[PDB]
């Protein structure tokens, strides 16, 4: 038994910004519809793909670089066709890594993660139930070592992560202002998301006085998704014992402030927080369930499209959360 | 508290003193003879049986300084790999003996060849270069370091700074003690693939830590003196 397994590609390495010409659909693949004989295996048929800002890294040649001529692989949700795994079985919904394709065959299946909540839309898997979420659950709960009342900044805030973890700060009690590079999402980041503040950062010269207009009393947290000028002004604008998740992010000159406000400045990554996705799911699930957290994703049809999605994502012309749909 | 004072210590004061109005030492900020206003800013030197001098430094602020940066903010374990800047000054040289006496390898950067030599004999160091005879920093760091580094204690900044994150191994710790428009770090998304921890600390915030730090082992650590 075989079938079509169309595959969108890395055409080759780059080193400036990326173009849809720099992937290719290939529509001359096919896949057995059966795991190989003697694999502890599962075939996923994919339903949805994330396009996430950390995949324009494995664009160019320390995490995986990506291959070329192989299909561009990420997050996204599945179903199981057929598992020889004890672990899976048919019809079971998974999100993981996997490739940019119909049909993914998973040779290491204890990298998926089950869905337990087929109830909430798949899709929300790919991000705020996936490793998006998880991503601001550790940053925020963990890295920034919260407490209630205090002040956060989030840069970035208008991207998958930012959102959500303003309104795990918001839910905390904390006084929350974010960073944006448009007014429509300036105003989002209030009108949904919660954010007692935003701006528009190309809309101010003065980052350091910007920020200054929105804490007068300084900056205990930073989420930090950008870096450079922007973290030279929060150092400005830091209280003493100040926190910042480095969680993504040219030159700072301002670190000697670290010594005498004695800020705490962490790199994580969500890779070695996968211990902490059963509790995320539960609490994340409840608080979607309850309305007490709002999402918008950018839901793009095919995969046809997904090169295009990816560079519009990169470019920042997506508004929330952008997601492929692979298929039914 | 009128003290008259024994000792004065020089860093960028501290010093030593006995009550007057009695016969207990202590030490703390100080200006011959000092009145003193708010005295929980002096503390008490439990053992006369060392030299009192010593309270300038070693067993004062810059040791104090070495101890809670050490101990605490590096959160060292046993063979792990430390570097020291500035190494030749007080509290530098103090960070690396505790580090060697806790079982790792400590490499530290000085200014000229006679305290670089110093750290490699005296001071008990691994290893020491000299900065300035090192054209690319990265480069040496990488010569002392092969398998990177697990600890660097920070009193200077900079290109060092950035020497050190390019060398640094998975979830390593720089307790950001002191820093020489500055000059800039480029380097710093290395904080994120590698999870490193930068944290800046004050020894003001650490006095309580006081007794503990007492109890301890047993051109110069340079101590000005005024009287007997």
């Amino acid at each position: 038994v075989v079938v079509v397994n169309k595959q969108v590609l890395l055409k080759h390495f780059i080193p400036g910004a990326p173009k849809e010409t720099d992937m290719e659909l290939v529509t001359t693949g096919t896949i057995r519809l059966r795991v190989p004989e003697g694999s502890n295996a599962v075939l996923l048929k994919n339903l949805y793909l994330s396009c996430d800002p950390y995949m324009r890294m494995r664009m160019t040649k320390y995490v995986d670089d990506f291959v070329p001529g192989a299909p561009i692989t990420g997050f996204g949700v599945g179903k199981v066709v057929d598992s020889s795994h004890p672990d899976f079985k048919t019809g079971d919904y998974v999100w993981g890594l996997i490739g940019w394709e119909e049909y993914s065959l998973i040779t290491k299946p204890q990298g998926l993660f089950k869905i337990h909540h087929t109830e909430i839309p798949l899709s929300y898997y790919t991000g705020i139930l996936g490793m998006v979420g998880l991503t601001a659950y550790v940053g925020f709960y963990d890295i920034c070592s919260p407490k209630k009342g205090e002040r956060v900044f989030v840069s970035a805030a208008a991207g998958a992560v930012g959102q959500i973890v303003g309104q795990f700060a918001k839910q905390f009690g904390c006084y929350v202002v974010g960073s944006a590079g448009s007014d429509e999402k300036v105003n989002l980041l209030k009108t949904k998301f919660g954010f007692d503040e935003a701006f528009n950062y190309k809309k101010e010269p003065d980052l350091t006085k910007a920020l200054k207009r929105y804490f007068p009393e300084g900056i205990d947290i930073y989420f930090e998704n950008v870096g450079g000028p922007m973290l030279e002004a929060v150092l400005h604008n830091m209280r003493i014992k100040g926190r910042i998740a480095a969680c993504g992010m040219e030159g700072v000159h301002n670190l000697f402030l670290i010594v005498g406000k004695r800020i705490r400045l962490e790199g994580f990554l969500v890779f070695d927080h996968y211990g902490s996705y059963p509790e995320f799911e539960e609490k994340v699930v409840q608080l979607i369930k309850e309305e007490k957290i709002k999402y918008l994703e950018d839901i793009v049809e095919g995969l046809e499209n997904a090169p295009a999605a990816l560079i519009g994502l990169f470019e920042g012309r997506n508004v929330g959360k952008q997601v492929v749909v692979v298929s039914r």
